[PDB]
Order: C-alpha cells, then structure tokens, then sequence
C-alpha cells in the first residue's frame, strides 16, 4: 500500500512515505525516519517526511529546529498544500516551530511524545560520544515498555545512526520554547491533540499536561501500556485517537 516518493527543497532531494491521500503530514524523532509512522500511514494515510539526513533524503547542514521546520514546510505545501501536523519529539519540536513560522498550512497540531522544552540527559548525549551503547540502552529504556522485536529493531538503528542521532539529540537539547508559552506571547490558536504513552520517561506526562494546560483548544490522550514510541507499541490504540480527531478537525476520509 505505502509509495516511497522524491521532492526537491532548494536542491535538496527529500523523500516521503505516503499512503492513501489524506491531509495528515507526519513527522519523526531524532535517529529515526518516516519508517517511525507506517502503522498510521497504511491505517490513516497522508505523508510522512525524511528530514535531510535520515532516511532516503539528501544529507545537508542543519543548525537549528528552525531549518528543519523550513525542510518540513516547504515539503508539506509540495504535497498536501495544508495538512494536521504530527510530530514525535524532536518531530513535535520541528512542528511548533513549523505552526508558528506558518501557521495558515496547519489544519492542527498532534503532539506525540514531545515538549515545549527537551533538554537531554548528559549521561545520553555526551555518552554517545563515548560509549554509544550504553547511552542507547539508556535512552531505550526510558522510551520502550517492553523489550521485544520494536525495541530490538531501534536499538540496531540508534547504533548504525550514532552521529545523526547526536546532533539530532544536541538540536533537541537546544530548544526551549517554554517560557514563551508561560508568558501567553505563544498561542497556539488551532487545535490540538496531545498524545503520551503512559510510560514515557524521555518526555513524560508534565510535558504534555503542559501543552494541554497552555492550547485552548487542546485534548489529551495518555496510552496506556505504551512508552515514549507509542505509534509503535500501541498502534491501534494510537491510530483510534488519531481518527477520532481527524474527524472532529474535518480532515475525511476519502476511501475509494
Ligand atoms: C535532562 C534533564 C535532567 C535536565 O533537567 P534540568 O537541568 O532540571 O533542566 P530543565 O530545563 O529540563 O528543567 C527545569 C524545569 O523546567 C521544567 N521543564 C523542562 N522541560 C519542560 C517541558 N517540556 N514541559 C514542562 N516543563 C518543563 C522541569 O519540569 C523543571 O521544573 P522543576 O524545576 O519544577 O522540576 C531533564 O530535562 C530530563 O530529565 N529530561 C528528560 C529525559 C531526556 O533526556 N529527554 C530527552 C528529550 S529529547
Ligand atoms: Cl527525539
């Protein structure tokens, strides 16, 4: 069912998953790629980005969230033209910052897993430099319920991936957006859905309690039994909150 397509943004080649048309522009965490989102791609459909320097996409120099906010826009008019955003952790960073550069192709915003803030833990992001095994089974244990095949699976991805996933995880430890919301110069005026697996330890509940508390118009759905990778471990759980706000937003269905 998924078609694997190529897009240029300034010459830089991007690649995206797709399933069946639908107005839904996913994107993934640090070390990871479109891959992250195939069980809602084939359920749900619409598009899941490469960021430059995962995936099939080009490799490019990025400094900032900002820029891959940038890659994300421009990638997204190219596509569905307007679109509910999703995006997991760095990917809900990236979605902010997309949302408050141009928020006229944000139909809404699904913050999964994510924060207005996301400080790494020293003993991660400096033990990847040095011992990045341990620094993965670290960050792994605080993003998995359960060992098992999905965890195995990242865990090989994370150590084949060990220099993106640094600087990804060091853009991440960068970004700070806390205060603004604090302050109400911050709004967020569309709506919003708030998704955290009830385990998660990498961006736990406050986060997410906090977006909720600060977006008017926010709803928000803790997972039981999942961890920070819910669309992963609780797929269906996860894809039944999705549709259900893809309904309230308006976004159809559009079979056949
Ligand atoms: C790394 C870490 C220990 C740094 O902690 P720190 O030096 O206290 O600095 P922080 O800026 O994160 O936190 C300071 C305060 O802001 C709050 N805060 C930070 N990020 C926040 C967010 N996204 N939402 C709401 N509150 C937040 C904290 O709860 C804390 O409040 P407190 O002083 O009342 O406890 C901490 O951020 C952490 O444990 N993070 C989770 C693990 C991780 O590595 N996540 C990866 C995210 S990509
Ligand atoms: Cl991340």
């Amino acid at each position: 069912m998924l078609e694997r397509v190529f897009i240029d943004v300034d010459g830089v080649k991007v690649s995206l998953l797709k399933g069946r048309e639908r107005k839904v522009f996913y994107i993934h965490s640090s070390g990871s790629d479109a891959t992250q989102w195939v069980n809602q791609l084939t359920a749900i459909g619409g598009y899941a980005i490469d960021l430059p320097n995962h995936g099939q996409s080009d490799t490019v120099e990025v400094n900032s969230v900002d820029e891959y906010a940038y890659y994300a826009s421009e990638s997204l008019k190219k596509t569905v033209g307007k679109a509910v955003v999703v995006g997991h952790s760095l990917g809900g960073a990236v979605a902010q910052k997309l949302y408050l550069r141009n928020p006229e192709i944000c139909l809404a915003l699904v913050l999964v897993g994510t924060g207005a803030r996301l400080r790494v833990l020293p003993e991660i992001l400096e033990g990847l430099k040095k011992e990045p095994e341990k620094a993965v089974d670290l960050m792994l244990s605080m993003a998995f319920a359960s060992k098992g095949e999905e965890y195995e699976k990242k865990r090989r991805e994370f150590l084949d991936r060990v220099d993106v996933l640094h600087l990804d995880l060091s853009l991440c430890d960068r970004f700070d957006l806390l205060e603004d919301y604090r302050n109400g110069k911050l709004k967020i005026g569309v709506p919003t859905l708030v998704i955290v697996g009830e385990e998660d330890k990498l961006t736990p509940l406050k986060y997410h309690e906090f977006f909720h508390k600060h977006i008017p118009n926010s709803e928000l759905v803790v997972i039981p039994g999942a961890s920070h990778m819910v669309m992963l471990e609780k797929h269906v759980e996860f894809n039944e909150a999705l549709e259900k706000f893809l309904k309230k937003v308006g976004v159809a269905e559009v079979h056949h």
